[PDB]
């Protein structure tokens, strides 16, 4: 079947437009309708837009759904947003009985000014290596908003086994902090050139790369 | 409009059997579809039913869906409940005029062991000494339950300022992962001999430390 790409997150002031974009990989938007779930944090979901465009009761009319058939997107515009439109939006269609479901799209209402994050790298430490551990951390400090992706490179590859990743959480300097860890024995440290880690955060990616050698 | 209403939360310990019911407010609850749906903290949600009692590929047949016209509910029935069971499950059925999600229910697996932090202290990278930072990070992941405190010592002495930990967040093992990051000038770490990580959790004290390294 087809994918529904949905970026990871967006953000603007109270009062401002924000769009989140869904766009399907393979085959036509306009064959099947699309779904829009806002979940706002410790809430159960409710439905925003159903059929495309379809409001249902007690939705404000600032939620609205439209469709883009030149790219194959579904689109949900919020205009004059506010604070409890903080959430996680998912879009959803279909090809037969498979429902398929977009990844999520955070959305933040700043309540902060933005923040990139500080990328720091750490290859394996002397004293795991010899416990025959080659995890290596991501550390990601000092950014607003609180959502970030985090993707982890065995050379040019993606990786997918190893890969953990904290849910940020405020620090005394009121910004967001998190780690990623990639558990790697020896063996996999050793038998590549180098591995990355690439952080994104507000659509922008930054990317760190550590190789194996001797001190 | 009608309203799915599922209990706040269950408790249950392992190997045991779970029941967790969808009452439908007005219609009959077989006039259409239920659907149930898996949320772990921090997680997009997964399909665990559809069409009242199907599973997808991937979700254990220990998850079951019924139907019960009489009380007017649908039902998710976990068998052989295990700790990854841990999350929050939301019921979904169709107004034609909305899709419409239960308040979701909460289930606590009772009685889960401790587990005792992995703990790995990570030295100033390279590349961050060249930047003029020597970060130190403090990887303490795989603890039940969630709550750790973090101490660092410059050479035997208590660090009091440049601390921050990282609030725990379960990871896919169900058990905890957060970092202690300390942030050090270029010469704060190389004017001590070491720095040192303390980790406490359920009494027990685990101490990782790490010098300057010489090539
Ligand atoms: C992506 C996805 C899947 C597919 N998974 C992906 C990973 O591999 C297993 C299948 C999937 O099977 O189901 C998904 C359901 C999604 O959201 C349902 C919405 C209405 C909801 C439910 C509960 C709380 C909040 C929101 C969103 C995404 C999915």
């Amino acid at each position: 079947n087809f994918m529904l790409n949905q970026p990871h997150s967006v953000s603007e002031s109270p009062g401002k437009t924000v769009t989140i974009s869904c766009t399907r990989s393979s085959g036509n938007i306009d064959s099947n309708y699309v779904q829009w779930y806002q979940q706002r944090p410790g809430s159960a979901p409710i439905t925003v837009i159903y059929e495309d465009n379809q409001r249902p009761s007690g939705v404000p009319d600032r939620f609205a759904g439209s469709i883009d058939r030149s790219s194959n997107s579904a689109s949900l515009t919020i205009s004059g947003l506010k604070t409890e439109d903080e959430a996680d939006y998912y879009c959803q269609s279909y090809d037969a009985r498979n429902v398929v479901f977009g990844g999520g799209t955070r959305l933040t209402v700043l309540g902060q000014p933005k923040a990139a994050p500080s990328v720091t790298l750490f290859p394996p430490s002397s004293e795991e290596l010899q416990a025959n551990k080659a995890t290596l951390v991501c550390l990601i400090s000092d950014f607003y908003p609180g959502a970030v992706t985090v993707a982890w490179k065995a050379d040019s590859s993606p990786v997918k086994a190893g890969v953990e990743t904290t849910t940020p959480s405020k620090q005394s300097n009121n910004k967001y902090a998190a780690s990623s860890y990639l558990s790697l024995t020896p063996e996999q440290w050793k038998s590549h050139k180098s591995y990355s880690c690439q952080v994104t955060h507000e659509g922008s990616t930054v990317e760190k790369t550590v190789a194996p050698t001797e001190c």
